């Protein structure tokens, strides 16, 4: 169950990181390729890793991220609108975002915060953002069929 605690936790962080997000976002994608370099394929219109779209799916996740973390706490559950839900468990599921890449993200993300606050940095920080983020991956892949 997600904690008030826990909530603080990410709140406070992403209240923190949010002020550089730029630097933040380039730094999440590059961590993310340099682990998979063939992640790159997923995302159709790369075909310099110096992409626009690149930036904002690494804020989204962020942000998201974020919010489940409040929503977990609020109400025990993910309560990310059924149809913003379908629509991100979709594409997703269409370009095949498979478990090895959520998961790779998963990484890059508790890496990128480790680097990014570092001075915040603990195992309940890394924690508390990966349960956000695995209960937001849920709710998404449940919504990742034809
Ligand atoms: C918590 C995890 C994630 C969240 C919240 C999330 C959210 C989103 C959202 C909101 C979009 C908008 C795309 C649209 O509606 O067209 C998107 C697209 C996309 N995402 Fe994710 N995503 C996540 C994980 C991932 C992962 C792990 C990958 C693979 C490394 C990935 C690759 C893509 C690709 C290829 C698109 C389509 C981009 C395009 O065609 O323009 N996403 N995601």
């Amino acid at each position: 169950v997600f904690t008030e605690e826990q909530e603080a936790l990410v709140v406070k962080a992403w209240a923190v990181m949010k002020k550089n997000s730029a630097e933040l976002g380039l730094q999440f994608f590059l961590k993310i390729f340099e682990i998979a370099p063939s992640a790159k394929n997923l995302f159709s219109y790369l075909k310099p890793e110096q992409n626009p779209k690149l930036k904002p799916h690494a804020t989204t996740v962020f942000v998201m991220t974020c919010e489940s973390a409040v929503q977990l706490r609020k109400a025990g559950k993910v309560t990310v609108k059924e149809s913003d839900l379908k629509r991100i468990g979709a594409i997703h599921f269409k370009t095949g975002v498979v478990n090895e890449h959520f998961e790779v993200t998963r990484f890059a993300l508790l890496e990128t915060i480790k680097e990014a606050v570092p001075e915040m940095w603990s195992p309940e920080m890394k924690n508390a953002w990966g349960v956000a983020y695995d209960q937001l991956v849920a709710a998404i892949k449940f919504e990742m069929k034809p």
